[PDB]
DNA sequence: ATTGTGACGCT
DNA sequence: AGCGTCAC
């Protein structure tokens, strides 16, 4: 009772841009705005691969990983924007620079952890304490939360979406104990006010819309964020967790979407997150290891301790290209030319990074895939990165991988290569 | 013939 | 260090 921790010590938000690469292209080209449209990589094979889809186009069934020719079968009027190509490969610079725009705005409000090109976690605990003392016990108006959903509400004793949203918000606000600056539900609510302000600033200053989750930890904030995408934010309280988890498939929780989550389902004979509460911590550790078992025991109760790391910049800078089917690289000149292409893009990005961010990479990772291997990477080897020079970097990468050529004659490369990858890592201040 | 990223865990 | 998992 009194000594049972409840995981209500922090306020954590997760901000995720809505159809991000699409919004970047729609900002640039107004003809694409408010249309079914998608962003595509390459074009020659089946029209190119779709990597981002506007919500208008999703209504027709268009998804990421679809070929554009097939997407056009579902949506004949689909508009397409193409990823830029440079040195023979897709170049994501426009989206990385748009991401920096958003992350720099978010960093004005709190320390952020860059989780991907379009999402960041925010630790709002301190900002919430400050705003609470500035308030001085004043109630929180629903006008301060114009895009917020309270998960699980309304409940108890209108048929339009916005009406239900406001009904649930009213129920939440009416029950709130504003006199108590240590109430976790009040703390979440103030967190949600701040996240409204943050999202308004992102939209005002970039044109981009986003969704957000506000809860007590990263896993619940991420789950909350997706509950009412797009252009809305969702508060998941500690009290909402039993009902939310009671019908939540295990695979929806971050880190359980793969083999471990399938083994939880298989070994325990359960389907939903909340069913995990019936096992002891030792039982879960016996099946899934000490770390995973303790994590699952706490997470199915809504408790998680993973901190929002103070890290706004990526810690690796990488460049990779697949060479599928008959395009696999089969000569030494081919392998050299593409390592050079990858190394030149890497040198551009690394020089810009050193100027912007006062750091230098010190290790170069070289990874390849051979034809016939079903694994993503087939070989990874490291070497020293001492100079931001594309020819040196590509020569060094070749020296580290040259022994995997099974061919007798040097001029040929066998078995052919289906992926090349260069990654700069191990940054030091400069 | 998804592709091009990126973080972290295990041994 | 090199390999594997998981997520964008
Ligand atoms: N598998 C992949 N391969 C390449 N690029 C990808 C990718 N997945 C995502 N991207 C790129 C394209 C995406 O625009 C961007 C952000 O990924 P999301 O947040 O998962 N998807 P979005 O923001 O589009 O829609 P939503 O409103 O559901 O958040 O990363
Ligand atoms: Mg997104
Ligand atoms: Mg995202």
């Amino acid at each position: 009772g009194p000594h049972m921790a409840t995981g209500q010590d922090r306020v954590v938000a997760l901000v995720d841009m809505d159809c991000f690469f699409v919004q970047v292209e729609q900002r640039q080209n107004p003809h694409l705005r408010n249309k079914p449209c998608a962003v595509v990589q390459y074009k020659s094979w089946k029209g190119g691969g779709i990597i981002a889809v506007s919500y208008e186009a999703r209504a027709f069934g268009v998804t990421r990983s679809m070929w554009a020719d097939d997407a056009k079968k579902l949506c004949p009027d689909l508009l397409l924007a193409q990823v830029r190509e440079s040195r023979g490969k897709a170049n994501l610079t426009k989206y990385r620079e748009a991401s920096v725009e958003v992350m720099e705005i978010m960093s004005r409000f709190a320390v952020i952890e860059r989780a991907s090109i379009d999402e960041a976690y925010v630790d709002l605990t301190s900002a919430v304490q400050e705003r609470l003392q500035k308030l001085q016990g004043q109630p929180i108006s629903a006008d301060l939360l114009p895009s917020t959903y309270i998960e699980g509400l309304p409940q108890g004793p209108t048929v339009q979406k916005e009406g239900m949203r406001k009904q649930g918000l009213f129920q939440w606000l009416d029950s709130l104990q504003i006199d108590n600056l240590t109430s976790p539900d009040l703390q979440l609510t103030v967190g949600a006010v701040i996240v409204e302000e943050m999202r308004a600033a992102i939209e005002r200053e970039t044109g981009f819309q986003c969704s957000a989750g506000i809860s007590h930890n990263k896993v619940l904030a991420k789950l909350a964020c997706g509950l009412n995408k797009p252009n809305r934010q969702t508060l998941v309280s500690h009290g909402s967790v039993p009902q939310l988890f009671s019908q939540m498939p295990i695979r929806k929780i971050r880190s359980l979407g793969g083999k471990l989550g399938a083994s939880v389902i298989e070994i325990l004979g359960i389907e939903y997150m909340g069913e995990l509460t019936q096992f002891t911590e030792s039982q879960l550790q016996s099946h899934f290891g000490e770390k995973n078992g303790s994590w699952l025991y706490a997470m199915c109760r809504g408790i998680e301790h993973d901190p929002v790391k103070p890290r706004q910049l990526p810690k690796t800078i990488g460049c990779s290209k697949n060479f599928p089917g008959k395009t696999a690289l089969a000569t030494r000149e081919q392998v050299q030319w593409w390592l050079l292409q990858l190394a030149q893009e890497l040198e551009e990005r690394l020089t810009k990074d050193r100027n912007d961010n006062d750091r230098v990479a010190t290790q170069l990772v070289v990874s390849i895939r051979v034809q016939g291997d079903k694994r993503l990477s087939s070989l990874r080897r490291c070497c020293a990165l001492t100079r931001y020079d594309a020819h040196k970097m590509s020569h060094d990468a070749f020296t580290v991988i040259k022994n995997c050529n099974t061919s007798g004659i040097q001029t040929e490369w066998s078995p052919p290569l289906t992926m090349l990858f260069l990654c700069a890592t191990k940054f030091s201040a400069s």
